[PDB]
């Protein structure tokens, strides 16, 4: 028979719309081993999208797959998946592009304060107040530093060079054949360059700390379109309230959607609601890529794009 | 010393490096009216924005008007040059700024990045959950550039980038460029998604966005205005996005500064910027620079660094 795809939580409605081209569809409201039910013991594989705490992955002795909705798998855990010979595949390549864009966006509206100026324009001020301030700001004269490389930041390096910025990249491993400036050090780039985007696509807890963003400098900008918890919080806050940098632009965050508090204070910090890759086609580019590794996997057996720490061939 | 006039509101750094060289003469408005008698020894004007002819033509001595921005509308170039009095402008070191500006509102129209911000900034997230998934994106898109110039080059350059194809429609094609010429502004705008109104030259393009290139532009059709507020039909364009003509629109510019059309700011889909531009402390500073630098330029050697066409003179004392 079909195999029953176990879908926790929201997902985007493509998805679904989608499983029954192979599969049978099982749906609880929420990620919770709570609510699995007896008659959901043949559950086969699993989309979705965010935490798949490891009680919910565990309570399903057939799951042969995990097909993550996102790039970043943060949500499950891949050690525990791959101990029991489950193949967990992800949504690569099919974001790229969005995600650099937004992340060249949030860089622009970062430095230009364009959606203050829109905001101050809507109020009325224009009229009243005259000009919006002058931004004190600008990617003019900026040197880019990544915090990690991959296709994206291959993706985003690609649209900087074309604003006529200079790249540098901090990775554990240099790369050959580039032509930006490596940078073994975090700190070293840090010290470098003006701009240090954090993409980090190993750990990084808290690499971005007081000294890297004391390194980065009173004209530096942060940008994190990354892992929130990559960012030391407190240290950034401090750095913002003594101008020891001057900006940041935040796409992710530690505890979302909860945003601290003191972030929401600053002038000078751009914040978005982890929008890298949400557009309408490139969702269901996502949710297509989803699908067609179920359906790749149980047609086949093999998946489209598995994660580096599965990758496995189904035995049935 | 030469003086020169400062009328109205100009950047403070214009006024702190006029002294090098000149004495400054300050009215609070562009405004002959302002003008008094000892005032008829004026040799130069430094202004942004509107020079009313009747103010320009107040002083019998003047050679020079320096004016702030690459573009110079709000001065009688005709007349001005009728009375041998050069004019220049600030060209060149606002190219790339402007066009980060082009992209950033092109990115921002897309994508609904300040309506996500503001969707976060209210507690949303939290309450309500994800911000709505943006109905456009860049991706797939075809741009076409309704003028070029440095500004569009520059704006192309960036776009190559992005992975998107460039059209563009000039009066006269360009040698040796990797776009898709177009003879007509309508032809191009049925090959393209995406609508980048610049418009630097000299040429007439009053209401050439209209009705009619708004619907060849088609029901996913977006449309960018950093040139001039009076190339888009106003009225056309609000009928457009009412009945879903077009799916989106970014506009920096507007017919009557600082006035924006109270029908365009209820629309969800057009994000609108208060003509910034060029508006970085970094930017303008360098526009400043210039200004003083042609006056110097103009007074100490008799040539300006960048003379607007139509006055391409040198200094008789």
């Amino acid at each position: 028979s079909r195999p029953r795809i176990l879908v926790p939580g929201k997902i985007n409605p493509r998805v679904l719309e989608r499983l029954p081209e192979m599969f049978e569809t099982v749906r609880i409201e929420r990620a919770d081993a709570a609510l699995v039910t007896a008659d959901m013991r043949d559950v086969s594989g699993i989309a979705v999208s965010g935490k798949l705490p490891v009680p919910l992955m565990d309570a399903f002795p057939s799951l042969e797959i995990v097909a993550n909705f996102g790039v970043g798998y943060d949500g499950v855990d891949v050690s525990r998946a791959a101990a029991r010979g489950i193949v967990v595949t992800n949504t690569p390549d099919v974001l790229t592009e969005e995600v650099a864009d937004t992340a060249i966006g949030l860089l622009l509206n970062t430095l230009r304060l364009l959606p203050q100026a829109e905001q101050w324009l809507r109020q009325g001020r224009w009229v009243r107040e005259g000009a919006f301030p002058l931004s004190p700001l600008s990617l003019r004269g900026r040197t880019v530093g990544l915090f990690g490389l991959g296709r994206i930041g291959l993706a985003i390096a690609r649209r900087l060079e074309a604003f006529g910025v200079s790249i540098a990249y901090h990775t554990r491993t240099p790369r050959e054949g580039l032509g930006f400036t490596y940078h073994p050090t975090l700190v070293g780039m840090a010290e470098a360059v003006d701009t240090l985007i954090v993409i980090v696509p190993a750990s990084t807890l808290k690499a971005v700390n007081a000294d890297v963003l004391s390194a980065l400098g009173p004209k530096g900008v942060l940008i994190n379109v990354g892992r929130g918890s990559t960012v030391d919080e407190a240290a950034l806050v401090t750095a913002l309230q003594n101008g020891t940098i001057a900006g940041a632009g935040l796409d992710v965050f530690e505890n979302e959607p909860n945003v601290p508090e003191a972030l929401l204070s600053f002038p000078n910090v751009s914040l978005l609601p982890h929008v890298a890759s949400a557009s309408v086609v490139t969702r269901n580019a996502m949710s297509d890529l989803v699908v067609d590794n179920l359906k790749a996997w149980f047609s086949t057996g093999e998946a489209l794009t598995p994660v580096a720490e599965t990758p496995f061939r189904r035995r049935a």
